[PDB]
């Protein structure tokens, strides 16, 4: 049946990991370095365990989301021998660097090691909203899926065998997030000064991140075949419309660094032959450091 | 029945309204400055007028959708008593100084002038995609508002009666457009480095994006009350992964200008005290 598993950690996300695992029928394990936070796991069917060396026996499968790689490794480095034999899964954030030494530093303790980035909020655990992402040998991936799906129903992926590929998708996509965010807050700012509340302007905000989201998908294709139809929009078009965007702010005091970054984009596409590409031709200037 | 129309200004965005207007039954008059743009129209119904004098003169309600304001004004700049008693609508992007001029320049010709904002490409023009945003005042708007609603059939809303504030949320959404783009294009980019197309990567870097504008819906409510919960993430911890975005993409030899300057504003708000409050605390930097 379902595998048991092991959750080291329980802050807000560890906590909705352990639950997870815990209602769909999986014996779960749990421990944490500040006392008090396993009570109602254990309450509802949870196992809390004495000690970091119990909790990683008591599991073939040991799942990690602490505050940092250091907080990882203050966990698990005292151990000796415990790990062997085991697949653990570090869904505690990092750089792909930590993840490739901790594929090397699992091995030496004889156990198999996915790194893990997760694309959620807690509350988003185990809904159709969340996305986990997985990296490292596809033997332990395809061995744990279900149990690991559990986390993520309907968005568990395995991205490859580097096992520093995760971390590099997390970044990646945390780099679209902050984009997202930053639109809306300065354009909360803006709008602000005209007397258009945040919560006026966030169900505007939101439809058209959904939209954007579709230009993604037609952006792609251009930057896998280095062709960039001008579209709609020609650099220069989206060039104009940002200094537009940067006169609107220096007008009503809003701070401008945003949306002259934005021009100063285009702009050194526009300097380097793409005047009549489509936005597509910035991933040109975003390859070369 | 439906309201006569005459659209000025056919390129692609505007041939798209006008077949709009056309596909709804509306009496739908055309001009263009190049005057083959309206042979498809009028071989369906819509009527090409000679000049713009005959265009404006044929329908109560015109709508102008061509390059930039200076294309607008040298279409109805020489027309004389031409617009008086009609309503104007310009869907040409433009600033909110344009807006406000067009405003003062509308009512001393006799007519009423709503500013319009196009949320969307020619193709997504009378689908439920489509978003169109107007100011002006609300009674042209309601007299017109049957008619505009074939462009945005979901999608159709009235700003407010503040000359300029159709092209102020035009332009904050465009923020939002190459904030994300940017991202996609710069982790494309990075990701390139490891082996992953573009391809690969567009279907999680869409449904990312398609959840992140819920995050934008719960941060709105902090934005209002000025209390900026950390959530599950700190300002600490954000800047903290933007750090290892750009020294990720130094290390690959991509461009680390934009997770640098992410960064910079990041740090900002921590230095006037939002280490541990969460993302929203950036509009306060974003106001000065």
């Amino acid at each position: 049946g379902p595998a048991a598993v092991t959750v080291l950690g329980l802050g807000r996300m560890g906590s909705a990991l352990a639950a997870a695992f815990l209602a769909a029928g999986h014996s779960t394990t749990v421990w944490n370095r500040t006392p008090g936070k396993a009570d109602e796991l254990a309450a509802r069917g949870a196992r809390r365990a004495g000690s970091v060396a119990e909790a990683v026996a008591a599991a073939p499968l040991v799942v990690v989301c602490v505050a940092d790689d250091e907080a990882v490794h203050q966990l698990l480095d005292p151990l000796d021998g415990a790990l062997a034999g085991r697949t653990l899964v570090n869904l505690t954030t990092g750089t792909s660097a930590q993840a490739r030494a901790n594929a090397a530093w699992a091995k030496e303790r004889g156990a198999a090691f996915l790194d893990g980035a997760i694309m959620a909020v807690p509350e988003d655990i185990a809904t159709g909203d969340a996305v986990l992402l997985y990296s490292g040998p596809r033997d332990a991936f395809d061995a744990y899926e279900e149990a690991l799906r559990v986390l993520a129903p309907a968005g568990t992926t395995h991205l490859g065998g580097d096992a520093g590929l995760a971390a590099l998708h997390d970044l990646a996509l945390l780099g679209i997030m902050w984009g997202v965010l930053n639109g809306f807050l300065h354009g909360a700012a803006l709008l602000g000064t005209a007397g258009v509340r945040a919560g006026d302007f966030a169900p505007l905000a939101a439809r058209m991140t959904t939209v954007v989201a579709g230009y993604v998908t037609a952006a792609a294709p251009e930057v896998d075949a280095g062709s960039y139809p001008a579209g709609d929009a020609t650099l220069t078009v989206h060039q104009e419309a940002m200094r537009h965007l940067a006169e609107e702010s220096e007008a009503l005091g809003v701070n401008a660094e945003l949306p002259r970054f934005l021009q100063l984009l285009a702009g050194r596409a526009v300097a380097e032959g793409h005047a009549e590409s489509g936005y597509s031709a910035l991933v040109e200037q975003f390859r070369k450091a």
